[PDB]
């Protein structure tokens, strides 16, 4: 059926210009591949606070991915992941913002560091949540587990750990192998 | 998993140059949208006889549909669909020709007239068969009924009827709404 997918990307102080660009490229690639499908998209940059770069209505109005993200500016601040996730659940997934009523909700969280805040993401528990942890900040198994709480279960399918930002290209390659025209 | 898909397109005398071109456009549109996935394609033109325009190996070596179908010459003869389907079953789905051993076999038959031969397609029965009947030759319930024996069950799912070749543009729009990234 319909799929309303939200990209919640890390814009923290740790990211180098090229790394931030690779995150933007990844989001665009998936969007272009899935253009003219039953998917609709929204994008929110998060660091200390949260900013919807374009919401569902924006995408519907102008499907152009490159145009939708041409205005993004790297925040360069903290990594308040609990707040960011709750922000999507209540401020982005809204009918008035273009979200479709009984559409399946999906969240693709991309981050390069552990969350600097805490609390709960209970309000977002019914959204299908994928998280992509990139870079040396996720070298240890300990740091990787910290991401499970944000993603759906099992972690084996929903939590993806990438050692480099270059690997985002590999991940896109792999996701395309999972694309099918369903009966 | 892996999907080996063969397009079997009508090259009969009834087809005008632009109608035959729209059939090719449909095939290329499909292939382009499904590029870099688990799908691999082969295309066979049929009329009085049959011709593999490019096989699975060719597709793999040069994944460019436009380049893959640039030499196609409209046969302009009859409509031997029974023989054509049997040819795909035994002359196209072959490992030496690029087909992957246990990939799901799918056949997309595109035609604008009733078969001019007879027999059976028992040898192609394990292949998921879709048939697209286009135009004035299918304006009666009887003519449309004859297409059923070539496709998988139920006909309501595997038989597609288009009043015009223009409609192949519509059909492609429709099928894209069924494109999802599987878990
Ligand atoms: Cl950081
Ligand atoms: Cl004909
Ligand atoms: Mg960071
Ligand atoms: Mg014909």
């Amino acid at each position: 059926g319909n799929v309303d997918l939200v990209f919640l990307f890390d814009g923290s102080m740790s990211l180098q210009p090229d790394e931030f660009q690779k995150i933007l490229d990844f989001m665009k690639d998936v969007m272009k591949k899935l253009s003219n499908t039953s998917y609709q998209f929204a994008a929110v940059q998060f660091s200390t606070s949260y900013k919807t770069e374009f919401d569902f209505s924006d995408y519907v109005k102008r499907k152009d991915p490159d145009a939708l993200l041409k205005h993004v500016k790297h925040m360069l601040l903290l990594t308040n992941t609990f707040g960011a996730i709750n922000y999507v659940a209540t401020e982005v997934f809204r009918e008035e913002l273009g979200a479709r009523p009984d559409a399946t909700k999906v969240l693709i969280i991309i981050t390069d560091g552990e969350a600097t805040d805490s609390g709960n993401i209970d309000a977002a528990k019914d959204i299908i949540r994928y998280i992509i942890g990139i870079g040396k900040h996720f070298q240890t198994k300990e740091s990787q587990e910290t991401l499970h709480k944000f993603a759906s279960k099992p972690a084996s399918e929903f939590v993806k750990i990438l050692d480099t930002f270059e690997k985002l290209k590999d991940l896109f390659t792999e996701l395309q192998k999972k694309i099918y025209v369903i009966e």
